[PDB]
């Protein structure tokens, strides 16, 4: 009561706070997406529209190879299944319902006055997915999620909440992507992950939205002791402004995250696209992991390291293509040691395609826009080694059709 | 006429602007250094006490390797000659008096209102040396100039140009330095270097100020078709803060330049050392090298390298170590390609001396401070590669005596 008191007047007084990186999005423009929601009990009985459209952010209807699924249309949660009995899945408001204690992890990481764009959804009392794996068991197969913008012009607002107990591991391939026709829109997802105790968390996450959509996802990650965090993401096509910048907090000893981005910047495209790692306690470890390419737009690679503990090792790797004579990369890092006894490295470069390798692949017989799919798959595909092997040929699909059209 | 009371406009309007990095210094609390000091004729009838002082910062009384002196005392131009009539060595003042050409270059390429720091200059009417060399003359030994603070808090303003002229060589050693018993006071220097097609500017800096010392240098190199502008900046001293950002401009076909720095921060310092590189012409090249160690003061690399020109390449190195429990080593550098034809690398690593190299050392016969001692003369001869080779017995003595007093 004292608490929502103070969160609320918090997020009310942030409705102005601009984030500090991005595009500034004035909210009144967007209309807040439905919150009521038609169930769809069977995702097989959906068009071949929008079977199409789930399948090209890797969400299967037939949930072949899927521990569970779950759709959030707008800002309503349409479908929630599980075939999996070790996964537990449901809402976050009914989550919430059902734990008293689930607001002791809350708006605890993510805070409702990061920006306005958190703020937002904490006054819209966002609803999303509270996914839990207890102790010591692990998904046989991925659990798919799915955010999908419906509406014409409006903000969806999503809270998502992860929970993996001690020694357990899940596995989630999150899509996120339109329906047929939406091109305006503003997408804020605030996730909220933890990770106990030797607890192992693999996220995938793949972004297909609209050439006017804003996208503004907050996520915080907290690791503890022996506890592991894998990020893949995915943003491979048109998008008027992504700017994302999760924050993983290495908490316990010998935590370790490995955080990986590939992305295209299409023309009047702008990805601002950052990672975040800290180190809180002896001997954790990060490896960040960068491929993009500019076909037009502007992309921003953003990679931050905080040495905060003794032992600590950090790597961040940041490669930027500029393949047309319209766009810009940049690379923007930050290494901060803190202690006398940590490792921080790093290394970055932008700019051509190897002229040499273009020549040697079209002299094989290749015309050049193949001879530069052929070097543009090779240099993504550094960024998404072990991603779930199903979802490798349609991403493959889109780098290669990318490349053909130039 | 006009343009005089456009740029003090300006420079008024800006009086209060606070400059993007650095502790901010409220200028209020520092009288300005006299405007006048007693010639000094002769440099060897200088007080033993300040020939070392001197000394320290590279600058010879004798002048025996120099090509010629010019010494500031607060801010007043004590002495300026010359051994050779090749060179032109004059005051700022009278070089404005004597040109009035020079109207074209003077607050050219640092604005009057970059910050507060130039905008006090500007309205000090700040003196200094002017140096040009004319078209394909060298300076067969460097020159050198010394800027030293001699009142008990005030602040020193100076204004340098130095234009190299077509086909050209300059070698300038500078010194920065404090009378002894001096400890509170602000620097704020700009410099303003014109190197015309197939010039050559050679230039090293060594500072040695005081524990509650502020240093606001700005400084802005312009380099023509074929020109070549390297740089060596040395820090090894306690300051209160430093913080130096110089930007050299690659206008023409071919122009390179090489940056470097290396600088040991002591605690309650602050050291924010940055140099920025535009490619602003086809096959132009930059090197910046920053090799630094912290024992207990706050060092940030700063470095930014913006691509603008087909053919360009440039290559950014820094490298922090941090010695002791106490202080922070931070990484920020910049790369910008918005061009495609073009190849910009960096690597950045802070943190830890290594461990085997220091029990290596110690196995043959040496303590943790002569091993630690050896190391870092390792580290940052990188650093200062090239450098005149009579200035780096000196330098080897104050990294040798730091190790030793750990």
């Amino acid at each position: 009561q004292t608490e929502q008191v103070s969160l609320k007047k918090r997020a009310e007084s942030a409705a102005e706070k601009k984030a500090a990186f991005g595009e500034d999005f004035e909210l009144e423009k967007y209309e807040e997406g439905s919150k009521v929601s038609k169930p769809i009990e069977d995702l097989q009985s959906l068009d071949e529209e929008s079977k199409k459209t789930l399948l090209q952010v890797g969400v299967i209807p037939s949930e072949e190879g899927r521990s569970g699924s779950f759709l959030v249309l707008d800002n309503a949660v349409s479908h929630s299944t599980l075939k999996d009995k070790n996964v537990e899945l449901m809402s976050t408001h009914k989550a919430m319902e059902k734990y008293e204690w689930l607001k002791d992890y809350s708006w605890k990481l993510v805070q409702v006055d990061a920006d306005k764009y958190t703020a937002k959804t904490y006054l819209e009392d966002a609803d999303g997915y509270f996914i839990r794996v207890p102790a010591g068991k692990k998904t046989s197969m991925p659990v798919q999620t799915c955010l999908m913008l419906g509406s014409k012009k409006a903000a969806q607002t999503v809270h998502n909440i992860i929970i993996v107990e001690e020694g357990a591991t899940l596995d989630i391939i999150t899509g996120c992507t339109t329906k047929k026709g939406v091109e305006e829109g503003l997408h804020l997802g605030i996730s909220e992950m933890y990770i106990k105790k030797g607890g192992t968390l693999n996220f995938t996450m793949i972004h297909n939205w609209a050439e006017q959509i804003g996208v503004r996802p907050r996520t915080v990650v907290s690791v503890e002791e022996g506890g592991t965090y894998v990020s893949n993401y995915i943003c491979l096509k048109p998008v008027r402004s992504v700017q994302t910048y999760p924050t993983v907090r290495l908490e316990g000893e010998g935590a370790v995250t490995r955080l990986n981005t590939i992305a295209i910047a299409h023309p009047g495209s702008e990805l601002d696209l950052g990672s975040k790692a800290i180190f809180n306690a002896p001997g954790t470890r990060a490896e960040l992991i960068s491929r993009t390419i500019t076909i037009g737009g502007r992309l921003i690679a953003r990679g931050e390291m905080i040495g905060n503990a003794k032992g600590a090792k950090g790597h961040l790797e940041c490669k930027g293509l500029v393949l047309t004579d319209k766009g810009s990369q940049l690379a923007i890092p930050i290494l901060e040691a803190n202690v006398d006894d940590i490792e921080l490295t790093h290394e970055a470069a932008v700019g051509k395609i190897a002229k040499d390798q273009v020549e040697y692949l079209m002299a094989r017989g290749l015309t050049e826009d193949e001879a530069v799919g052929m070097i543009i798959r090779g240099f993504l595909d550094v960024g998404i080694r072990g991603i779930p092997e199903e979802l490798k040929e349609e991403i493959e699909n889109t780098i290669a059709q990318t490349a053909l059209g130039m």
